[PDB]
């Protein structure tokens, strides 16, 4: 790289995800694969890895983000959590780069709801929250200096198969009971039962804020489905809302593109066209669980209400590909085919690629996909930008 900034890389997991120190040291950034966030350290792209709840809602994630970055204790705001009835206040981080208070930026790249994440904080960044802002001043309450407004740290977001207009998975029937099959399935990837009650965390989904946690003696399958009949599965407040089509362009309607950070989007797609009626299917080594259960709706569910046609079909297993190269519905955010030269404040739609959704961060194998030369190939590309 010929260097142009001298920001570090933070990357940030979707809908699953866990710590370095999770999962018994089984990476979500490489998984099978190996330790994406070695590889570019060990070539000098400086990297980070930020842990937020998994099921939690964008919001809720980007303000785990920001104490995760900067130091301290997560603070929801008071608005936000008296209105959703969960806890103001999160858990207590030490901060990974207190140097972004005083001057400091970094890139973000983010896989899958993770794009929505990033996207909404550097939007809390900008512009804060007027309305945490009005509720502090009304109710004589302390206020993040997230909601204020008026800061800037994110010089870079990537996404990376991200829904930015949703996934049409969520309508799918049952979705509650597969979406939580998806979680059992990456936990054997990790090579984690689902029917053992481990005594360490394992896969902690901190849940602190709706007072969630597993418990001494209970498995994930009995976990899980105390999950599925919980707040952060059954409110608005919730990654399964922000996922849906309806969800999606909601959040789109006021998280919009910063003039100071430049957008990358990478596409996924793992499917064909048959010649029946030009419905698609999963192609060859796609994962089994995406392969049997996620991708024959996602490559035929049509929907009129919705605007779900033909374009919706192809599918990465999980997103439908066209949702993925920026935010479009409700979305006022410009998106540009990249043509060499990465612009500021609109999306660089830097292609799709023949992987599947977990494929893309190692987590299913491939061999066919050099993930080592495209996970650099892009630190390269963040390194040369202009700050
Ligand atoms: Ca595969
Ligand atoms: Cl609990
Ligand atoms: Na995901
Ligand atoms: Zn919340």
């Amino acid at each position: 790289c010929l260097r142009a900034n001298d920001a570090p890389i933070v990357l940030l997991h979707g809908f699953t995800g866990w710590g370095r120190e999770e999962m018994f040291g089984f990476k979500y950034w490489g998984g099978v694969r190996g330790d994406i966030e070695q590889w570019l350290n060990d070539n000098g792209y400086r990297t980070y890895t930020l842990a937020v709840g998994p099921l939690s809602s964008n919001w809720d994630r980007a303000c785990e983000a920001y104490a995760q970055l900067v130091g301290g204790t997560v603070d929801y705001g008071a608005a936000h959590a008296a209105k959703h009835g969960h806890a103001r206040f999160g858990r207590t981080y030490p901060g990974l780069l207190p140097e972004l208070k005083r001057g400091g930026r970094i890139h973000i790249i983010a896989h899958s709801q993770g794009g929505q994440t990033a996207r909404m904080l550097v939007s809390l960044l900008e512009n804060g929250s007027q309305e945490e802002r009005e509720y502090a001043k009304a109710h004589n309450v302390s206020l993040s200096p997230l909601f204020e407004g008026g800061h800037h740290f994110v010089l870079s977001v990537t996404t990376i198969a991200t829904p930015h207009d949703g996934t049409t998975l969520v309508n799918m029937v049952d979705f509650t009971d597969r979406f939580f099959d998806l979680q059992k399935a990456v936990l054997e990837a990790a090579a984690v039962a689902s029917n053992v009650p481990y005594t360490s965390q394992v896969y902690d989904f901190k849940l602190d804020q709706w007072g969630l946690r597993r418990q001494p003696g209970e498995s994930f399958d009995h976990y899980f489905e105390r999950l599925k009949r919980s707040p952060v599965w059954t409110s608005t407040d919730t990654a399964r809302y922000d996922l849906s089509v309806s969800g999606a362009e909601k959040l789109n309607q006021w998280v919009q593109a910063s003039p100071n950070t430049y957008y990358l989007s990478f596409s996924t797609e793992r499917t064909y066209r048959g010649a029946l009626t030009g419905n698609h299917y999963p192609e060859l080594g796609m994962n089994a669980f995406s392969a049997v259960v996620c991708a024959p709706f996602l490559g035929s569910y049509r929907n009129p209400t919705l605007g779900i046609d033909d374009r919706w079909l192809e599918n990465d297993g999980i997103v439908n590909t066209v949702s993925m190269n920026g935010p479009k519905r409700g979305s006022s955010d410009r998106i540009v085919p990249y043509d060499g030269t990465l612009k500021k404040g609109v999306w660089n739609d830097m292609g799709t690629y023949n992987v599947d959704h977990l494929e893309i961060i190692g987590v299913d194998p491939n061999p066919s996909f050099d993930i080592r030369a495209f996970y650099l190939r892009l630190a390269e590309q963040l390194c040369s930008l202009q700050p």
